[PDB]
């Protein structure tokens, strides 16, 4: 990695090399006292527009449930991209430590998930890949959901995505959100037959036929059971939409009231990096 820099504003926490944050460096920003992750791109021709595009796109996302961008810093060795770090670990990690969430707990996360996805949708020009199978959490009493919109199993894929040539990515996202909700409530993926889940034909098969089964021991209000059924619809034109979900009885219950660097300075830093 690159030798520590602005020691004076950031305290080196540790140098990671694997995870949802690729290869990176954790740092504590001395003022505001908070963890931050740093990514590094080599100064060479590796600094093309693609990188510029992603940096800007990520720099525009300003939402409490999204991994916010922080600042670019130039070191002779590399361009440093600094962003907020979700300490909390992964959502999926918390789900399987608990076995499964209570209905109320799942709603608490789903509300954040849908708010953050809705925001990304209103800010998407090409429909990036949220990778909703791997959302993170910050760290605190009521952990906050964090979606990773960076760039630098079959269960989450809607039937159309494989099925049809042209497919709306925003409808595909709702399906993915459905799968995450099922997982939170049930503790297992939506279409992974027990007998032999590791299988593939069987799982893809279930997806295409929408065969899912909330097990006996899992109890949930019928309003919740309705929402799920409106999400797991094979035909996209008929799948419930984000605006409708925000208006669903189940979603409304307990809905909380809630739910930088100059563009130039940034552009000036990327250019230099090109050398
Ligand atoms: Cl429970």
């Amino acid at each position: 990695l690159p030798i520590m820099h602005d020691s004076d504003r950031y305290e080196l926490v540790k140098d990671i090399g694997a995870g949802n944050f690729g290869v990176a460096r954790l740092m504590r920003d001395k003022q505001a006292n908070e963890l931050v992750a740093v990514k590094y791109i080599e100064r060479g021709e590796k600094i093309d527009e693609n990188v510029k595009r992603e940096i800007i796109n990520h720099r525009s996302l300003r939402h409490p449930n999204i991994v916010r961008f922080k600042e670019v810093i130039l070191t002779p060795t590399h361009l440093a991209i600094v962003m907020e770090y979700a300490s909390g670990g992964e959502l999926f990690e918390r789900i399987c430590n608990a076995g499964r969430f209570s209905e109320d707990e799942a709603r608490f996360f789903f509300q954040q998930l849908i708010s953050g996805v809705s925001y990304a949708h209103a800010m998407q020009v090409a429909h990036r890949d949220l990778k909703l199978e791997n959302t993170l959490l910050d760290g605190s009493p009521a952990p906050r959901l964090k979606i990773a919109d960076f760039g630098y199993t079959p269960a989450y894929i809607a039937p159309e995505v494989l099925l049809k040539k042209e497919y709306d990515g925003k409808v595909a996202d709702v399906w993915s959100c459905g799968v995450t909700l099922y997982v939170m409530l049930v503790g297992a993926y939506p279409f992974e037959d027990p007998e032999e889940p590791k299988n593939f034909r069987k799982t893809i098969h279930r997806i295409l036929n929408v065969q899912y089964a909330i097990p006996d021991y899992v109890h949930i209000s019928p309003e919740c059971r309705h929402l799920i059924s409106r999400i797991f619809v094979a035909d996209p034109a008929k799948r419930i939409s984000i605006p409708e979900i925000r208006n669903h009885e189940w979603f409304l219950k307990n809905l909380p009231a809630d739910l930088g660097q100059s563009i130039e300075e940034i552009m000036q830093i990327i250019a230099e990096a090109t050398v």
